[PDB]
């Protein structure tokens, strides 16, 4: 016999593929469809780096009503609806000059 969450938690958010939402600080975000899907990509493969495109094009590709690609802007809106840092959020972005990682715990060593 098995059973599984698909609930994903990382330092006080809560990622949701069983309900295809997210959870904040027991209070209820509710991403967007993409915003939720790329965080997903991300939260899912948190600890390793995810170079932004690569994110993307797994969950759309597309340019929606001329966008642009908005990706780091909308990642600091991604920032403070997971609680983040006011300049850059410490879950997720480039790590070094790659990326979105979405971190487990943000220094390894």
């Amino acid at each position: 016999e098995d059973e599984v969450a698909q609930r994903i938690e990382f330092d006080d958010l809560v990622i949701d593929n069983g309900g295809r939402s997210v959870t904040l600080n027991g209070e209820l975000v509710d991403f967007t469809s993409a915003e939720y899907d790329l965080l997903w990509l991300l939260a899912s493969n948190a600890g390793r780096i995810l170079s932004r495109e690569d994110i993307f094009e797994r969950l759309r590709g597309i340019e929606y009503d001329g966008q642009d690609r908005s990706i780091d802007v909308r990642i600091s809106r991604i920032r403070p609806k997971i609680g983040d840092d006011p300049e850059n959020p410490k879950r997720i972005k480039t790590v070094r000059s790659k990326g979105y990682l979405f971190v487990k715990e943000t220094n390894g060593l």
